[PDB]
């Protein structure tokens, strides 16, 4: 029992990442075969980024102008070509390191471990979640850029997020592997603003689902409700809609607490409206929506 | 900017896991150089759990009786020793993977990641402290004893706690490298209780000035204190006694936001006094206790 944010063993990733310098800029590059992906805005100098033309700079980029180290040692990068927001290094050895890997694009609402680089090497790794609004909560300091956003089925590291970006507001933004920003961001060093930051409803029902598992089990009243009028109290408190692909997705966790889908929605809906009363759930005294049914079944079973 | 509960790389620390049977029971073991170091109660049948004596169990035991399995392979077992709480099955072959490394006993207070597993696997990575009555709060099931506590210095792994058990509130129980327990707990299925689990106060004030550092300002007041003054508030609220030695160590944090130890003291104390209003700070409606000075410099700084 007990219940952490959980981040996936990094390991896999670590041996992926690289330094990728390109004239006084540095920042991080992920290596897989003989292709290092990094955010294109390597190639700019501050003053660019105010209203950089990328295929206008890149022309004035040759292979020798990207520097790619892993370790130590120097890579000899052999090609190079922009796809939409990242760059793509071709390098004359294949990263002897490379998992099995896939490229995915998440929706909003999905988690993944983020192993947070400077200078290509690993700071550290913590979970967190594609917020409705397509920013990601991080933590990530100047030289972070690169760093990526990945999830691990059993061998295979499928990689969703590479950093690119940190909005005025403190959150951050940043692309899937193909170079295509989760959001409207562009990367660009202009007034940029986040959209509403609502909760993840299925999110928080797995997390009490977790609770009840683990334990915590005061939130639990005598009610129950139907999906529409839960739905009318989570539109109050910014709480994302349920749909019953939602209950559907927290049927394995209703199965196992023997609690109802929409009873720990009535549970859900008494918390909103009454607060916690200075009460804590998992540790915590605010709802937790980083958390996905999947990563709550995954963390009381032990998938390794 | 932006905060977050992050865990040291886990690279290091999975190239050491490995898989130890003994009869019916599996754990895990950690593999360096050609010792494999697991609980030792891996040689006990639950039943053996109410009163086992080790000493004896362990007499009835030979080297062929410990499986060790690293990956997929199997590591031949040419001795075996009781040392405290673990046991030290000597392999024929060194760990090719195994890091620069230590053993340290860490005090209550001080944080650490810890790599859960599974059957040798490592199933996921989370940051949890050294609690001030000697237990964790982890997330582990059955299976996981055997997994550990590292903190790690550039390119050396320290271990500092390995795991052993569970207490019946959810809590967790362990030792360090050398086999002896944090706390009062011993190897045995008997009524263990955990002591006050008080509020770690350094640990808390290096949290609010990340804090002030990522923009979350609205709990600095006009108000100082006194370090006595402070103590009577903290002991009322099961938190920790600040000492000079606690303000000297958040000096650095002090002279980056250019507030004083005290002054945020006395903002702590406001907290404690009157609730955080149904306020957040750093994403928490609760005061973090589980981020060390040197963890927020670390994060604040980048490294690597
Ligand atoms: O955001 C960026 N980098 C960072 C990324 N994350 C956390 C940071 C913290 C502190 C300083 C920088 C950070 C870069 C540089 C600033 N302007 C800019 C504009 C557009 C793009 Cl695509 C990238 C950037
Ligand atoms: O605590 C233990 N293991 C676990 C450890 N962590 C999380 C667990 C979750 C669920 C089941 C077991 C868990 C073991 C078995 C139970 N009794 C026992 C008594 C003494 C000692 Cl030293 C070990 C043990």
């Amino acid at each position: 029992s007990g219940f952490r944010k959980m981040a996936f063993p990094s390991g896999k990733v670590e041996g992926c990442m690289v330094q990728v310098t390109c004239g006084t800029t540095t920042l991080n590059g992920l290596w897989l075969d003989d292709v290092v992906y990094c955010p294109r805005h390597v190639i700019c100098t501050s003053e660019d980024m105010l209203n950089p033309n990328y295929e206008d700079l890149l022309i004035r980029k040759s292979n020798h102008n990207f520097l790619v180290q892993a370790g130590n040692v120097q890579l000899r990068v052999i090609g190079h070509s922009m796809q939409n927001c990242v760059l793509k290094l071709k390098v004359d050895t294949a990263n002897p390191k490379t998992p099995k890997y896939k490229f995915v694009r998440i929706q909003p609402g999905q988690t993944f471990s983020v192993l947070a680089c400077y200078n290509g090497s690993p700071s550290g790794v913590y979970q967190c979640a594609m917020r409705p609004n397509f920013t990601i909560k991080g933590s990530f300091l100047n030289g972070s850029c690169g760093s990526v956003g990945f999830n691990i089925d059993y061998d295979c590291v499928s990689f969703c997020y590479m950093h690119h970006m940190e909005l005025p507001t403190g959150v951050h933004a940043g692309t899937d592997l193909e170079g295509n920003f989760y959001g409207p961001f562009v990367d660009r060093q202009t007034a940029q603003a986040a959209g509403t930051d609502t909760t993840i409803t299925v999110n928080v029902l797995a997390w009490l689902y977790a609770a009840v598992i683990n334990g915590d089990r005061w939130f639990l009243n005598r009610f129950t409700t139907t999906l529409n009028d839960f739905n009318l109290v989570a539109m109050k408190y910014n709480y994302e809609p349920l749909t019953q692909d939602h209950v559907d997705i927290l049927g394995p966790l209703s199965a196992q607490t023997g609690i109802a889908v929409l009873d720990m929605c009535a549970s859900l809906k008494e918390l909103l409206q009454n607060g916690m009363n200075g009460r804590t759930i998992l540790g915590s005294a605010l709802l937790e929506d980083e958390f996905t049914p999947f990563d709550v079944v995954r963390q009381c079973s032990g998938v390794t």
